[PDB]
């Protein structure tokens, strides 16, 4: 049996979870999972996370001389002085690198027709770079695509101040050319609010959840510590009635606080994960194909 | 009164005497206990998830595809061997129980025991002269055997006896579907015995009803549902206890006022709570007795 | 920097400290809730409760006890009061200055932006700090007086603390009106805590939801405490969600590690470190400096 009420485990290894996710889609076909990632699955790429001990990114940044490790994406200390945030802007810019076989499964997921949605905290933009529809990326943070007045908030496009870059001697800096405010990326610093099409949709999603509780969805949350508002306020958020999944390296968030008796904590690299799960769904052939493409 | 200087994380001693003074105040109420693995570490029987001494932490040479293979239904369908090989350790028997099971038979002595609900399979508080009708052994037992298929329960020799063959031949299979039997003990993906819920949706009442009872927890990491479940049902109104190394589940989540947490082992925390009800000598005729 | 905006739970300490001093910037006028435990006295030179090791509870020993917490429980005192009497002579204040952190306290007051300090401890150093005592909750009683563990009488102190020179320390004080023991007014475990304590945070709770129009925003600060006694323990939950609370402590506890909100601000640092790198972010330093010489 495999009853809701049966015996169970809610932190299991990777091999008995992604038998649990891959049972669930198999009774629940049609059904959608909608994706909640962080930089964890990116870290295989080659780009390092935020917070992790050693290798994060807010434990990398004693050449910038700041009075506290956030400050280089913090408004309040951008306005203030911008030059950290220059000297650091050049290597956030996507290109350098090639998406992760978990990137890859979202697309697997999408070519299978059951991808929802993917709400990221990343600016690499990877998920996009391995074949999602911008219809189904909810780039929650920002992004280079354009570049915006702390001000007033006028838009503009990437060129000027990726320009500003270029140039060694960082002059006087980029301003806002109708009210004389900074102007830079944009990409959600703390202290700014995020983009409307994250709370928006959402907003959506979350009554398209609440309607299929149908052939029940999943909600798989990876390579996040929870940590940054108002992002990490989305587990919470899920219905009771609709399974999470969390792979992370640790337990964090709302799993870590309230966790529920249908959660599903794997304690995994996403790549990992990734590569057991599309297996188990049986559609190794199908992703080998999406892989090898790339 | 309620609304006056106490605590909520006290030291073990007062923990103990608060207990007892509980139950002191309240001659005529009974206690619930809720335990795991734990009352069995000192009766020579390893827990399943401490690090490093964990079942699940030893189960190298049965070459599991994970750790909880061996007691995942889906596994045991398309690979029996390895539990066959597990199965023989795991009969009840070897073994005698600890202080903290005669604490259980105890209790039940002095009128002071509603119920047990026990994860353990060990049939140990059975084993300490605890009546069946106040034990539920929510995880089942080795007391029938019963098929994965349709159901069906047949006597524990059968299964038993094959384990003693030594290359395990064929195995033990249902007359009447075809599929494998084994002990009705509950597995991964399995359903746990209806005496379980159907107990505890009565007890809860006799508890909602009775507000003076107390609910003691032991011995369990509470990683594994529905039984960990169970303490969050418990009413407000009632008292929980926690005697366990460290803060698990419920109790690290939305821990409750007055809640007592204990954080020791068993058998010293029944040697103490013996001594503080000052029953120090029924408890050690017992002791000697079985 | 709106109520919707991108924020960090698990912000560093600089961050942390810049945040508060943000806070009170942009909130002038408005003040500010203290509720503090053992943990401000510590580097005074007066061991907290329950630090592993160095706590007063893992070194009572010698009163040879059935648990550490009852030489201060009413239920142990009534029925042998010796242990308490053994211990009483060093509990008495004035053997000590106030901390940094304590004038830190003062300084808030100076300012006109300190509302109230609900405070655990015994050692009167807030009061010693210059901290007005309309000011002061001492939630967990004092040595100002003497009450009747039965019928409550109250007794002015000496007759209480001479009875402790005694060399051998027999007949111990009782009540001339009902008989039952007599004891400074200290909360044991079991007594019912000063009228004062649930009656100020009675209205300090409504003049909180009065100023969540657009009243000058507050902030509760909780530092130095394990929050391991109640009722006391339930102020810091007690407070309401639109108003930041700030905990300040060599570790997170109480409602901060179980029901952590979002806003909520940790902060892991000595409460007297903590004074300084809030003084100086407040730009105060000044002020501070000339309260801190002139002691
Ligand atoms: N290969 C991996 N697979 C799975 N999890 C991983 C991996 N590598 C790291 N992790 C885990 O991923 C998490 C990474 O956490 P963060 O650095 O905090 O990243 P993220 O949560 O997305 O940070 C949120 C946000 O904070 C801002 O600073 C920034 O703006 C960003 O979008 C950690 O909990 C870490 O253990
Ligand atoms: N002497 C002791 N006294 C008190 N607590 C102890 C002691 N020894 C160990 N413990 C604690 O008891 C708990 C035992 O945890 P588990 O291994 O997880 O055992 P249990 O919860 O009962 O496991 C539940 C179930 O999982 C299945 O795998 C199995 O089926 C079982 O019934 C731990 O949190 C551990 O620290
Ligand atoms: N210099 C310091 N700065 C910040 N925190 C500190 C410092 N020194 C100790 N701490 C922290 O302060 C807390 C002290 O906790 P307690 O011993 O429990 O003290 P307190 O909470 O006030 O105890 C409450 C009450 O319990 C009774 O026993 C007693 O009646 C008392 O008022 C701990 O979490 C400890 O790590
Ligand atoms: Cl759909
Ligand atoms: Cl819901
Ligand atoms: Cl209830
Ligand atoms: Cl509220
Ligand atoms: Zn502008
Ligand atoms: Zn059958
Ligand atoms: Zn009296």
């Amino acid at each position: 049996h495999h009853g809701m009420a049966s015996m169970s485990v809610s932190t299991a290894s990777t091999e008995m979870s992604v038998r649990k996710i891959a049972a669930h889609m198999k009774s629940n076909p049609n059904a959608k999972v909608i994706f909640m990632v962080g930089a964890g699955i990116s870290t295989s790429c080659g780009i390092p996370d935020f917070r992790s001990p050693g290798t994060g990114l807010y434990h990398n940044l004693a050449r910038l001389k700041l009075p506290y490790p956030e400050a280089v994406f913090d408004v309040d200390f951008f306005q203030s002085d911008p030059l950290p945030f220059y000297t650091l802007a050049k290597e956030l810019y996507p290109g350098n690198f090639r998406p992760s076989k978990f990137h890859y499964l979202l697309k697997l997921f999408q070519d299978k027709d059951v991808l929802k949605r993917v709400y990221t905290q990343n600016i690499d933009t990877l998920e996009r770079q391995a074949g999602v529809k911008d219809d189904l990326i909810i780039e929650a943070h920002g992004s280079f695509a354009h570049c915006h007045c702390i001000g007033c908030g006028k838009v503009y496009p990437p060129q000027v101040f990726k320009s500003k870059l270029a140039e060694h001697p960082i002059k006087d800096f980029v301003k806002c050319d109708v009210c004389g405010e900074l102007v830079k990326p944009a990409i959600v610093f703390f202290g700014e609010d995020l983009p409307d099409s994250f709370s928006e949709t959402w907003l959506n999603d979350s009554e398209w959840l609440r309607e299929k509780i149908p052939q029940q969805p999943l909600v798989i949350v990876v390579g996040t510590s929870l940590a940054v508002y108002p992002f990490a306020s989305l587990p919470e958020e899920i219905p009771r009635k609709v399974k999470r999944v969390l792979c992370n390296l640790e337990t964090v968030g709302d799993f870590k606080a309230n966790k529920r008796p249908t959660d599903l904590i794997v304690h995994q690299y996403s790549d990992e994960f990734a590569e057991q799960l599309v297996e188990e769904l049986g559609w190794q052939e199908d992703f080998e194909k999406i892989l090898t493409a790339q």
